[PDB]
């Protein structure tokens, strides 16, 4: 079954101003989600996008039934010890983990061009590395995964909610090849983690399920 993210793509007041986001909202048509924006890659889709006080904030579907075996597989054998749990809790722990960022795409623009609904692409899950993109949580159900966010208004989670329910999106069911997945997902990782946790931190979000 599904699972679901959430997250700020952005926020207003930290390349996003609140007039380029009020051009490109609501998008022309929905969003992809992919892994680290690699085409043929697409595991989810944006289910709605707010233009909330503190920034962009969306709401997405996550629903590829090969990506949790070939996340388990990447982590390997030993990580759950002694847990019993579901394949949905089991791949929920492994994307707060393994992808615990985002990164909207954004089309460059020529000088002279003013932004639109098609400004914006899609929203890369971003792998664990390098480079750490926007926080997102991950969580069973859609309110349950914009809840952390205790700053969200109260308008923006609404609507968020409203709309989300009314993705023609909602349902879908997204393949993808191991082989393909295998590549998308291929002391870095100790360094990376306490960056992550002090991002959580610093954007209000708490937990002991998925998050810390």
């Amino acid at each position: 079954g599904p699972v679901y993210v959430s997250g700020y793509l952005a926020l207003y007041d930290r390349a996003l101003t609140r007039e380029i986001v009020a051009a490109a909202l609501p998008p022309a048509g929905p969003l992809p989600i992919n892994i680290d924006h690699r085409p043929r890659c697409d595991i989810g889709a944006v289910l709605a996008v707010v233009d909330d006080d503190r920034g962009p904030f969306f709401l997405g579907v996550v629903n590829c039934p090969q990506l949790g075996a070939v996340l388990a597989r990447a982590v390997g054998p030993d990580f759950f010890g002694d847990m019993r749990l579901s394949d949905e809790e089991r791949l929920l722990y492994l994307l707060s983990n393994y992808l615990p960022s985002a990164s909207l795409s954004s089309r460059r623009l020529a000088p002279g061009e003013a932004p639109d609904e098609t400004l914006f692409a899609h929203v890369a899950l971003c792998v664990i590395g390098r480079r750490v993109g926007t926080i997102v949580v991950y969580d069973a159900s859609p309110e349950a995964a914009v809840a952390p966010f205790r700053q969200l208004s109260a308008r923006a989670r609404s609507e968020l909610l409203a709309r989300a329910a009314e993705s023609p999106d909602r349902e879908r069911v997204w393949h993808m090849s191991e082989e393909a997945l295998t590549r998308a997902l291929l002391m870095l990782l100790r360094d990376r983690w306490e960056l992550v946790a002090a991002r959580r931190r610093e954007a209000g979000v708490r937990g002991h399920t998925y998050l810390q």
